[PDB]
């Protein structure tokens, strides 16, 4: 089980400065890099849209970030993806998002025991979302992620 930096490399999962008009557009874009790496199937995007439709945007945990995921489904392999938006997108609860960290798992208890702690740490860094938005290559995204693992 899973290291965020490594997962991101193994999947080549980082996308930088994409553009979306709806939170549906942004979720699609956020899951794409995981369909690209064959970690998940489109049916995973569908499952995110569907769980958002019944539960509301539950994975939007801190200002400026979503970690899109469903209770899974279209998943072959544990993976993370990381995308960065040009302009903040507004989710159906009124929250504004500029960074989506997609999470996929074949076991549901990974989410809180393993994944959220890592995600939490990246975003608990001094000026993270804007730093992340101004990242000019996956290299520095990954450098931010190493910085997360310590202190």
């Amino acid at each position: 089980a899973m290291n965020l930096k490594q997962a991101l490399i193994d999947n080549n999962s980082i996308r930088l400065g994409l553009s979306a008009d709806t939170w549906q557009e942004a979720v699609r874009l956020a899951v794409q890099p995981l369909i690209d790496s064959k970690a998940v199937t489109s049916a995973y995007y569908d499952a995110i849209i569907a769980s958002t439709e019944k539960y509301g945007p539950y994975y939007v945990l801190m200002p400026g970030m979503a970690m899109p995921h469903a209770e899974a489904l279209g998943v072959n392999r544990n993976a993370f993806a990381l995308i960065t938006l040009t302009k903040p997108v507004t989710f159906s609860d009124g929250k504004e998002v500029s960074v989506l960290l997609t999470l996929a798992a074949t076991d549901p208890s990974i989410h809180t025991t393993v994944a959220i702690p890592q995600i939490v740490a990246l975003f608990e860094l001094d000026n993270a979302i804007e730093r992340l938005v101004a990242c000019q290559s996956p290299k520095e995204v990954l450098e931010m992620v190493e910085e997360s693992k310590d202190s």
